[PDB]
């Protein structure tokens, strides 16, 4: 009943701040993930230990 798209149009500095932050730590989790996603070795030795 209220959609709207004011919301998105209307950005104010902490709201600047607040996606900035969302996407740099969108990027920085990307390259963990990006990193992390190709030897399991490790992630199954720290399960078992």
């Amino acid at each position: 009943r209220m959609l709207s798209q004011e919301s998105l149009r209307k950005q104010n500095r902490f709201s600047r701040a607040s996606e900035k932050m969302f996407d740099r730590i969108i990027a920085a989790y990307g390259r963990g993930l990006a990193k992390v996603l190709n030897h399991p070795w490790l992630t199954l030795s720290v399960a078992l230990s």
